[PDB]
């Protein structure tokens, strides 16, 4: 429905919510391509009087009360958080006939795996490295806050118009060991995830484990197996990764460590087309 | 864990949560074989310092944040066949813990179950119209059950039914393809407990693997009519299993139809 939900939930909402009236959807204009649902060009008239142009996701229509709280209390959590490096939410429309709306900055460059991928773009290991290093402190950032992120991926990660990377959507083949097994997400689970996320930058967005079925990927890191270090990876860098893929959690690195240990590798490099 | 989360959504739940002074548990004292968890005897004083039997279920901020909305929705509802939550207690050393009126007869499944219970089918009917008028509160309010089961309901003293817990074998055929869970996906389960009902707590499809179930329905195979199963009933159980979800009846229909089979039945010895 609208509001046939709690007063004080409602409530706690509200500084999320967005009134349609500042709010232009061109639904004509997509920018999807289907992962993040259906997207689509905005522009978003703030309290302060700017007129800013957005991202506008169109949710399915939610038809239970249960589904629209929870959606609501992950607005509230998002909204709150505040880092570069993970993406803002600039608030959600609930409208009286239709579906309620995520309102969100405009992305540039869309998603960072997308962004490696195609041969118009040439990144240096130096580049790569960075935008691992950007994800590594999105992730140092929401670990202080005690949020586990869950799906920690290249897709999931955006690249703005100042090459920022924007941590978003918060999977086997990303999943820790103790997560495929004893389905437990934790902050050392995302370290695993993000340890994959380093892989998929260092191979310029080749798919992990091209070769191993999805239901066979727990017994292949039963045998020792891990990722083989891709042709961009420095061999100091793929020791971070190997670490990311102990299969004790408690063994892992921190996000605080790696942010250290990968700036420290960064430094080292030069030579950047892609800076900030 | 402590709340070092968003202070309006704190706020939000204040009205839900129990100050931990007015609630002992009996750790040592414990309730069930652990289907609702780790559930505890325990005594809580309400507002007026009046002391209530209780059992009292121990539990990174995205999951408990989410666990507070749903103790705020649980806390609005009101229906004497849906179980109410006394409140919320949020510790400063342990887990959240989460309180409920003591329920004498435990689960549904289990008291139907249970040799040295005597329900008669006319009990047992009742007992099936009793969760249908708690559903059809949830229908109303728009919530989805998502987990209906003889298993998830209640028994109280006064042998009210309260609808708990809100399972392939239960879930309706659009559930177990699209993963997508509705008002009328909630019918097809209540029909499935409708029949646990009258087979006084048989498991369904025991014959048939966990996997195999959506291939078996989609054959077009159902649950047998239970033995003791009045006719009109388990044609009830049939409509409620039906292949297009906005076939199925809702459960205002289902509350009017079985009040009517119920009323034509004559012997209790569970009187609510
Ligand atoms: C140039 O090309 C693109 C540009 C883009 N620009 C901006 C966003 C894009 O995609 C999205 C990124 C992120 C999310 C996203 C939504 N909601 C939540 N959470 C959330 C939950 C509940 C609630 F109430 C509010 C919020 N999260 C965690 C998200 O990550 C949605 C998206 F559509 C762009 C995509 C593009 O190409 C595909
Ligand atoms: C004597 O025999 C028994 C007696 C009992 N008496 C009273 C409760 C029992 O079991 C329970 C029933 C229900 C729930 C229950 C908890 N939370 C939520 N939701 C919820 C989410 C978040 C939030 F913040 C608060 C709430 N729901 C939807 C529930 O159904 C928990 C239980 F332990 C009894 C069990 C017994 O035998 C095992």
């Amino acid at each position: 429905d609208l509001s046939a939900l709690n007063p004080e939930l409602v409530q706690a909402v509200q500084h999320v919510v967005i009134g349609p009236s500042s709010l232009i959807v061109h639904f004509n204009e997509v920018i999807g391509r289907g992962h993040f649902g259906c997207v689509y060009h905005g522009t978003l008239l703030d309290n302060d009087g700017k007129k800013i142009h957005c991202a506008v996701k169109s949710l399915n229509r939610i038809t239970d009360i249960g589904e629209v709280s929870q959606f609501l209390t992950e607005g509230i959590i998002m909204k709150d958080f505040s880092h570069p490096n993970v993406l803002s939410l600039l608030g959600i429309c609930l409208r009286s006939e239709g579906s309620p709306l995520v309102v969100l900055p405009y992305m540039k460059h869309g998603d960072l795996r997308n962004f490696i991928r195609n041969e118009t773009h040439n990144p240096t290991v130096k580049d790569l490295i960075g935008f691992g290093l950007q994800v590594a402190k999105g992730m140092k950032y929401l670990a202080s806050k005690k949020f586990v992120h869950r799906d920690l991926a290249a897709r999931n990660c955006m690249l703005d118009e100042k090459f920022t990377v924007k941590v978003a959507d918060f999977p086997v083949k990303w999943m820790a060991l103790e997560s495929l097994q004893t389905q437990k997400f934790t902050t050392k689970s995302d370290v695993w995830s993000f340890g994959v996320l380093l892989w998929e930058l260092m191979t310029r967005g080749a798919p992990p484990y091209p070769d191993v079925n999805t239901f066979d990927i727990t017994v292949y890191l039963l045998q020792g197996r891990r990722l083989l270090q891709p042709e961009y990876c420095p061999d100091p860098l793929y020791e971070v990764m190997l670490k990311c893929w102990h299969p004790k959690a408690e063994m892992r690195p921190s996000f605080s460590e790696l942010v250290s240990r990968i700036s420290a590798i960064f430094s080292t490099f030069i030579g950047e087309h892609y800076v900030h």
